[PDB]
């Protein structure tokens, strides 16, 4: 019975999948066609969910040194990078601001300065992450964002305006009202790191590959110009994104269904919100030394992270240079001294004397380890750590150069059709791994091409540069989106779903603003400079 | 103002210990040194546990780069190597184990063999850990039977015959009973790790430091010879540790409170026991096939730990050596094939069309993700790798090099004087870091000291070389003693007062057993082979 296939097709694809995807390990020698393997198997997991996403995170460390890639030692070494513990101390500082309340005394303050309208407030969070993001690292942004979110949230469930979770092993189902906001959170923190070179580490990756690979040229990735270059189509689509996200799930242009919860909290949102709002912000009362604390250093964390190497003044990166300091640093810093520091100052007054009561006990700390244990996702550990490695074990087997060369048969099309086939290629190729990794594998190859047909290397480079940062279906795709998949809990289905949507979006704003700002931001793009003509002759 | 010490001692040594401390770095300039004040802080933090320890372990995080002894990035990655993804994975697996209560089953059956007397199955639990980390690693070993020695006391404790936990924040504080049953299985994992050359890295260490700085040496630490000399010592103090522990948390030789609860419950342990455990046995129904999968990935798991590269035969890993597996492989394939195998199989009546209830959904793994995270300490990773950095990091800074050379100056010790001081040093020092780190620190200085002196270079090399493993102290010491403190919530304070016994038992036994046995199997060993007469002479 067809039962069967609807019961049971995880199972089925878990049992199918290698022996149908084996013939391409089997057809072909190099170990490139292994990793391929791997990597198609993996991907076919990730995409139906067939078994859980950390879980198959994990294939790595099992197939690699098997097929002979990358030894035990060095993949399980892939795994807990420099930026996955960044992203776990950040969780970590946004569990520690959620321990103190700050969280709901942000959201009041936040609903109190809009108006308590659900849609204001999306379009202003949404926004306000984008702008966040254009400086600092879109993870970073995402994981400070989610405890907003969830307060805004619940303050609105308390009003009224929506249910948070839908009612009922299997976590709760999001409702489209969160699905909406924490989407928009991810696809904000997505599209605003591309707006600065400070952004997000693709665009420096980039940068650096073609500043590397073309000396004496004309046109500049300067940090101003980039800005000039970006912003328009970055504020484009991103207002577009907000549009779109809010016609899927509030039904902005569809008044047929969908869009009665917010129209209902439109009509009753006018002053019983207002009044209930303020009452409940005087209720948190002056802000205690706790949340003072948390604040501080959150702030302070923040700031730390902008000064380090922006590219624009001496960084605390270029001093203290005696090793390489990223960012894991400050973040790891942050979360000791939530745990050194105390949360009363109470005790004071034992040498002052002043204040008649005594804490006779020991003063709780800012944070409690088992808070920290029972709500960070710990999975995502192994699913960004598998994202990391799987894009080392392409570098190694081959698949790079095996993929570059393959995108060299795209020289007998137009120019249009060109630039638009490559935009396709690396939203698709970024779908699947690591951004960085995608613009590595991808820039070299489109620069000698563009060398090969005489076409300025930017008209291809940059929008294909810029392309590799919209990842937007899959929780592998971005570690935004894993973050939010694991803040809330939100399946594959309906996320690629809505990013079908971005995807689209982003393709043709890139590509509008590419032929038409472009001209506008480096006027002989369209032509052929000199020194391209120097380089390709050269080669 | 006494109240003031007994209410804020542990954050006043949270703020004083880095002030004073901080002479160390200020005096002397070498990295080293600043390496040295670091470890010195986060020893003392882990005495006392004036920081979670799990917290204490980030510290190196941060430091490291800061002082730079080492890059963020590196440092980061030293964590969650390959050795703690293996523990890991090994805390999963038992995971699964409990899961589908095969635990509940083997301490009944093991019950049943010995006849529920808590002295009787103390023993036998005891010896069985150590026959078995004789060839297992001794982490794999303490994460093996952690579920089943939880079985087996809340079997007893449903017998009424004692109680697990004390009456209640924090976790609950264990009982004598409880102590006394974990404390024994991670000094047993750490005991028997000594008997054979395949029991512990450390013994393949310093096995191979020795074969690689002396050879043409007729004493040979082969696999038969090895275990002919470790046996009869290992056996011994693993006797004395046994009964070290009934004295202590029980009242074996004093008429204490434990000593009428043991002869209580023996008293009703005789049929009465038998019976209940033999009922209690047979409501359990026949083992069923979710219990028979766990047990043959199980099985299967354990074989492939003794089968990877073993000194007797050729192993697995000799082969497919392209790269070194490194035993990684095993555990994490467990954890996957246990997330991919189903669980009841019942599916399969579709196809035979046998008749039956069908599943009506689809049929659950052997576990569940959700189980993972909730009962997987996490905080593990961050305290293992702290080791594995902390060593990493005192070797790239110098502080090895610094203590080697600081232990050359005991050569004016007689010779059994000499034994004994290195005994208590390298008990003293891997009491606060990794045992392979201990002896790559120590082993080589040894070797090179008794070239100095007209010593055997076995007769200091072997005892040290064993004595590396003897950590009983701190949960930081070795990692059987933080999966014990994970696994149910020890206080430092308690293992670090049980850990004088096996320390004593065993420094003790080792001066005998070398001094003595070491003659029997190794003659000579008191006097200086012509090798060696010839390795001093060229030096
Ligand atoms: C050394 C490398 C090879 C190792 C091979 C190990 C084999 C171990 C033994 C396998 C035993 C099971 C064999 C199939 C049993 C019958 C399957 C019936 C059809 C089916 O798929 O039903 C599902 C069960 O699938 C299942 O039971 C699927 C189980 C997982 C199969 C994985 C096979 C991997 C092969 C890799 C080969 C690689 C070669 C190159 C290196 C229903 O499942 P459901 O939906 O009810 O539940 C899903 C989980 N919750
Ligand atoms: C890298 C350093 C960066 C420093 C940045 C500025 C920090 C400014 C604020 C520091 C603290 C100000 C004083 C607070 C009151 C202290 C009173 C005495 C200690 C005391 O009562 O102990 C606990 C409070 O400890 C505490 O309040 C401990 C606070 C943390 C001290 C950290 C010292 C780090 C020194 C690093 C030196 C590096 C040198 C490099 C050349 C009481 O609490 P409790 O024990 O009852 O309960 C568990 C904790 N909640």
């Amino acid at each position: 019975c067809s039962n069967f296939f609807a019961n049971h097709w995880k199972g089925l694809v878990v049992f199918l999948v290698p022996l149908l995807c084996l013939p391409v390990m089997l057809l072909n020698e190099g170990a490139e066609f292994r990793c391929m393997y791997l990597l198609l198997v993996m991907a076919i997991f990730w995409v139906t969910e067939a078994l859980p996403l950390y879980v198959t995170s994990m294939i790595p460390i099992v197939a690699f040194p098997i097929m002979g890639i990358m030894s035990s030692d060095q993949t399980c070494r892939l795994y807990f990078k420099d930026t996955l513990v960044m992203f776990m101390g950040g969780i970590m500082v946004a569990l520690a601001v959620e321990y103190c309340n700050l969280h709901k005394r942000l959201a009041l303050r936040v609903i109190q300065i809009v108006g308590c309208s659900p849609r204001r407030l999306h379009f202003g969070l949404i926004m306000v992450t984008m702008f966040l993001s254009m400086w600092i690292s879109n993870a970073a942004c995402t994981a400070m964002m989610c405890p907003i979110i969830q307060a805004v949230l619940e303050e609105l469930q308390a009003q009224g305006v929506c249910k948070i979770n839908h009612e009922p092993d299997e976590p709760p189902y999001p409702t489209k009202i969160t699905l909406c906001y924490y989407l928009g959170i991810a696809y904000a923190s997505s599209l605003g790191g591309c707006g600065t070179i400070i952004g997000t580490a693709t665009n420096l990756t980039f940068k650096g590959i073609y500043e590397a690979r073309f000396k004496n040229s004309t046109e500049q990735m300067d940090f101003p110009t980039f800005m000039f270059y970006s912003v328009p189509s970055m504020l484009v689509y991103t207002l577009l994104t907000f549009v779109f996200l809010q016609w899927h799930f509030m039904g902005l242009w569809r008044p047929k269904s969908k869009e009665a919860q917010e129209v209902q909290r439109g009509r009753e949102g006018a002053d019983v919100a207002k009044k209930v709002i303020d009452q409940r912000y005087k209720d948190l009362g002056p802000m205690s030394i706790h949340e003072i604390q948390v604040m501080i250093l959150f702030i302070f964390m923040v700031v730390m992270y902008f000064t380090r190497k922006p590219g624009i003044f001496l960084g605390w990166a270029d001093l203290l240079n005696s090793k390489d300091i990223r960012n894991s640093m400050p973040t790891i810093f942050v979360v000791v001294m939530c745990f050194m520091l105390p949360a009363n100052y109470a005790f004071l007054r034992y040498c002052t004397r002043r204040g008649g009561p005594v804490p006779t006990g020991p003063t709780p700390s800012l944070i409690t380890w088992k808070f920290i244990q029972t709500k960070v996702p710990w999975g995502l550990v192994f699913l960004l750590g598998g994202g990391f490695a799987l894009a080392e074990g392409s570098k190694q087997s081959g698949m790079a150069k095996l993929i570059g060369n393959a995108l060299i048969g795209l020289k007998v099309l137009p120019n249009s059709v060109l630039l638009l086939v490559v935009i396709l290629v690396a939203v698709f190729l970024t779908a699947f791994s690591s951004n960085v990794a995608i613009a590595n594998i991808i820039i070299p190859v489109l620069a000698e091409m563009s060398l090969a047909i005489e076409i300025h290397p930017l008209y291809l480079i940059l929008p294909a540069g810029l392309a590799c940062s919209m990842a937007f279906h899959l929780p592998v795709s971005t570690p935004p989106n894993a973050l939010v998949a694991g803040y809330a809990n939100i399946r594959t289905k309906d996320m690629a779903i809505a990013g079908i949507g971005p995807t689209i979006i982003t393709i043709i704003t890139l590509f509008v603003f590419c032929q038409t700002w472009g001209l506008v931001v480096y006027p002989n793009l369209n032509s052929f400079p000199e020194w391209a003509q120097i380089y390709a002759a050269a080669a």
